[PDB]
């Protein structure tokens, strides 16, 4: 029988093409991210090493965490002590990460998704101090810029888009990753009522008015008439100043979908299926999907294609998602890219056998996606073997395992609770306390859905979800949602 276990990080990157060893990683950021983060590698750890702690991890904790007693500190392999209060003293804290990354040191930093993990001056700040970073690198997060500049990239790479204050803007495009002059971008943006209610009459009402430097409920306002739409544009410039505005049409109930991707440092990317996250509750991800059905599956392909064409454009690295708007008809829209990797990925994993942080390390430990083992299986090749993949055009197309249906739970020391069923066995999730996700694995979509209707009753009877996932169950059970209708108006009446 033959050993593919390695002794140590140094054999393994030396034996699997990479260039670089990581084995000391700084986790920037806490509850369910640090552990997931943690979870992941080490069971990776385990398979080549034969060694959970492998990798060596180090996290940061603040008086509050601390005192709270978090899961993932006693987890970690050594914890650093933080300022609490407000993130940006703390995990958000872009100077104090790079900082503490250097002193102890670690080779690289993980910071998930939430407080600095979309910030570019990290990931730029990290590579001028020698440290890696499992996360697209700062001059792809800069090639995208923004909606407006993003946009702009979409519809150079002829990727549809919903109509808006820059519906036409493309940029002229061996190396070099795309880019968009100031000039170009200026022209997707309205400087004052004048010109903004120009380009509103162009796009039509209702619209939306929104702050490029927006976000967190914040910069954002919705115009229904040319009569508010002053008024709700300087209240806009008033929460976000000198904040680049542009306008884009109104989403009229549609259907919202995501492609997973995931990248290596030598142009390579492939798409991992996606997720169906129609169902919100107020701007929430109350119910998520994978893979994601409801559209054909010659167009969602099509959308992976895009997807894919866009993350190589800007030459992106690790993992990242491509958010789609489907429409009832047969129209889809590119509305953005998320250059990091987001808190229901497990959906992804369960059906794609992929183990996403670990991809994510070996890809920063540099190694080509045809040397992951999880790839090479799901395009049907051998485990360790170093034959290249054709990802264009496979001799074996993946196909997803399954299906996984997500929901998003809440309440009536730790800051992050494993939740086990002894209903449901393909059910698995976790509470932060306030929210948490439930992630249920089924045969084919009307298993996935039996079994998170049994799992979330086995939470009922729990005090602290005695009423708050009553809802859930409701909307899993309504015909509409079982024989997964393409229209959602359904919801507000429930």
């Amino acid at each position: 029988h033959r050993d593919f276990t390695v002794a140590s990080p140094a054999e393994f990157v030396t034996r699997f093409g990479g260039d670089r060893v990581i084995e000391k990683v700084l986790i920037a950021n806490n509850g369910i991210a640090a552990v997931k983060c943690m979870r992941s590698i080490r069971r990776w750890a385990y398979e080549m090493f034969r060694n959970e702690r492998a990798i060596r991890f180090v996290v940061m904790v603040t008086p509050e965490d601390l005192k709270a007693n978090a899961e993932y500190i006693k987890m970690a392999d050594h914890y650093v002590p933080v300022p609490g209060g407000p993130n940006n003293n703390n995990y958000a804290n872009v100077e104090l990460i790079v900082d503490i990354a250097k002193r102890i040191p670690v080779q690289a930093v993980w910071a998930g998704w939430g407080h600095a993990s979309e910030n570019p001056k990290l990931p730029e700040l990290l590579c001028k101090n020698g440290v890696a970073f499992l996360g697209p690198p700062s001059e792809a997060m800069w090639a995208l810029g923004d909606k407006i500049a993003s946009t702009v990239v979409a519809q150079t790479l002829q990727v549809p888009t919903l109509p808006w204050s820059g519906s036409g803007l493309t940029v002229e495009w061996q190396g070099k990753r795309i880019s968009v002059p100031e000039d170009v971008y200026d022209k997707g943006c309205v400087k004052d009522v004048d010109e903004g209610l120009e380009a509103a009459e162009r796009i039509g009402f209702p619209l939306m008015i929104k702050a490029s430097e927006g976000g967190g409920g914040k910069g954002i306002r919705k115009a229904e008439s040319a009569e508010d739409f002053p008024i709700l544009f300087r209240q806009v410039q008033s929460e976000i100043p000198g904040s680049p505005i542009f306008l884009m049409k109104l989403a009229q109930h549609a259907r919202h979908l995501e492609v997973q991707i995931l990248a290596d440092q030598y142009g390579n990317a492939v798409s991992l299926f996606g997720r169906d996250c129609s169902i919100q509750r107020r701007h929430q991800k109350i119910v998520e999907e994978a893979p994601a059905t409801i559209a054909p599956l010659a167009i969602f392909e099509f959308m992976e294609q895009c997807a894919i064409r866009l993350a190589k454009t800007v030459g992106y690295v690790s993992a990242g998602t491509v958010e789609y708007l489907y429409s009832q008809d047969g129209s889809f829209h590119f509305l953005e890219l998320n250059p990091r990797l987001q808190v229901e990925h497990p959906c992804t994993e369960m059906i794609a056998d992929v183990n996403l942080p670990a991809a994510q390390l070996q890809i920063a430990m540099g190694v080509p996606l045809h040397r992951l083992k999880d790839i090479r299986l799901l395009y049907g090749e051998s485990p360790w073997g170093v034959t290249p993949i054709s990802f264009e055009t496979p001799s074996n197309p993946p196909l997803a395992r399954g299906h996984v249906i997500a929901a998003r739970i809440t309440s009536e020391s730790g800051t992050v609770q494993e939740l086990n069923f002894r209903s449901s066995k393909n059910v698995w999730g976790y509470f932060s306390v306030q929210f948490g996700h439930c992630f249920s694995w089924g045969e084919n979509r009307e298993e996935a859905i039996s079994n998170m209707v049994v799992a979330l009753k086995e939470l009922s009877i729990r005090g602290d979800f005695r009423t708050t996932v009553e809802y859930l169950i409701n909307l899993l059970e309504t015909e509409s949602f079982q024989n997964n209708d393409i229209d959602t108006g359904w919801l507000d009446y429930l």
